[PDB]
């Protein structure tokens, strides 16, 4: 597998040694009111060889019309079989329309717009912006306002073979250059996709489907 730029996922580039780093800018939401990130409930394993990977409707509360919520749930796998249950368990990834700032990896994507996924390390990283310390001279920040926002220095290295985000960092507030110009306003916005459209009936509604793909999985 490899570059997933080209379809307007951006992805940041490790190298060698499993390490990586950029500064990217998260955007508000396209649409009025709110909602600029997606969060999206799915399922991903392998079992016998073959491989279940699926959305989720616990993603809009519908648990019932996943076949593997409702595995999980008959069984209590949390209690009774933990080893199926960290296998099976529904993950939550969030995605958002980033503006590459600076990737020294691949220079060619900075100025550049994309749809960029993550999990909960830089999730909480964004919450904990407007979560602040007031005694430490903090200030509840709006990291995707295009004009009190933050860029976030987004920075990966291996720890126990897995990715470890300790070093990624928002910087200081500051409005994206060129925001109020009209021409890069709306270039910018050419290029942001509808979040909303990856929460819309992209579950395979049929249940059923999801069952006999679940069954001949396991
Ligand atoms: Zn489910």
């Amino acid at each position: 597998g490899f570059s997933s730029e080209d379809k307007g996922e951006w992805k940041l580039k490790l190298d060698n040694a499993g390490n990586g780093q950029a500064v990217i800018r998260f955007l508000p939401s396209k649409n009025d009111e709110q909602a600029p990130f997606a969060i999206l409930v799915n399922h991903g394993f392998k079992k016998n060889g073959k491989w279940y990977i699926e959305t989720c409707s616990s993603t809009h509360g519908d648990y019932d019309s996943c076949p593997v919520c409702q595995y999980i749930s008959k069984n209590d796998l949390y209690n009774t079989d933990n080893k199926e249950y960290s296998l099976v368990k529904r993950k939550t990834s969030y995605w958002a329309n980033i503006l590459v700032v600076k990737d020294p990896a691949a220079p060619e994507n900075e100025g550049k717009v994309f749809k960029y996924r993550f999990g909960k390390k830089i999730w909480d990283k964004i919450n904990a912006m407007i979560a602040v310390d007031v005694e430490m001279g903090e200030t509840p920040v709006d990291v995707t306002c295009p004009w009190e926002g933050a860029n976030f220095v987004l920075k990966v290295k291996q720890v126990s073979g897995f990715s470890n985000y300790d070093e990624s960092k928002f910087l200081n507030q500051s409005a994206i250059p060129n925001i109020d110009d009209e021409s890069f306003q709306k270039e910018l916005f050419e290029q942001m996709v509808d979040l909303s459209e990856m929460t819309s009936k992209d579950k395979f509604k049929s249940f059923e489907e999801l069952n006999t793909k679940f069954g001949q999985v396991m």
